[PDB]
């Protein structure tokens, strides 16, 4: 029904400290809502519109039944939403999204880190870690990412993990007040002779940990 969920994934070191994903849970309340305000003028420029006001979506009530409604299609095995987590600390975010089995046996797979943590290897580590987890526990043989092509600092995440550009998609996704071209990468199982920690590993970019 959902394989390789709920679990944890990790951990591995980076420079910015010790990174591991973890499920998402109620207690994630204060955190979430805390960076998430902080983070707004990081954060929205790449991020789907919800049709709501900034702070009214991202106080700490409103957790609760975003937390529930992502375990709800967890447990359907639709999502895997992970928190990211440097040095026991939530920190951002990794969900994989839409996954299906059958014949397709794929996801998406999307991420945010807290600006003042950025430019430390967290989003990469999450990622390849997250892929690992996709590949093995979840036994899906694809993964891809949308992004936008002005989102520079994501296809370079993505760049370091090996995803190869599939396609553009025009006018994709609601973003920062208009539909948005979005690029789509994918990388599949076969593709990794080494895992994708390992591979940051032999790159310098991780350590065992
Ligand atoms: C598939 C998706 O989810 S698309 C949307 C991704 N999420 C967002 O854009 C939300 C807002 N931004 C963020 O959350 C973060 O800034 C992220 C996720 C994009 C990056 O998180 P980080 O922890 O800093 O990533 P990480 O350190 O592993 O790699 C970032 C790399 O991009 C580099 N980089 C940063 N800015 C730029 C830039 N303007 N141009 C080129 N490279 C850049 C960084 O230096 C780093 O590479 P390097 O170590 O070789 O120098």
């Amino acid at each position: 029904m959902h394989p390789g969920w709920p679990d944890t994934v990790g951990p591995l070191r980076v420079p910015a400290g010790v990174v591991g994903l973890r499920p998402v849970r109620m207690r994630d309340a204060a955190a979430w809502s805390r960076i998430r305000l902080a983070d707004q003028h990081h954060l929205e420029p790449w991020e789907p519109m919800t049709g709501m006001d900034w702070k009214v979506r991202h106080a700490v009530t409103s957790w609760p039944s975003i937390c529930s409604g992502l375990r709800a299609e967890a447990r359907h095995g639709r999502m895997l939403p992970f928190v990211i987590e440097l040095d026991g600390e939530f920190v951002g975010q990794l969900t994989i999204g839409n996954v299906t089995h059958g014949a397709l046996r794929s996801a998406w797979i999307g991420y945010w880190v807290a600006s003042s943590r950025t430019g430390g290897g967290i989003a990469t580590a999450a990622l390849a870690m997250g892929l690992d987890h996709c590949f093995t526990a979840v036994q899906l043989h694809r993964i891809e990412a949308t992004v936008r092509p002005e989102n520079t600092p994501s296809r370079a995440v993505l760049a370091h993990v090996g995803f190869r550009e599939e396609g553009l998609l025009k006018r994709y996704l609601e973003v920062d007040g208009a539909w948005r071209d979005h690029l789509l990468v994918a990388i599949t199982a076969e593709e990794l002779p080494q895992s994708a920690a390992h591979r940051l590993v032999a790159a310098g970019r991780a350590e065992w940990c």
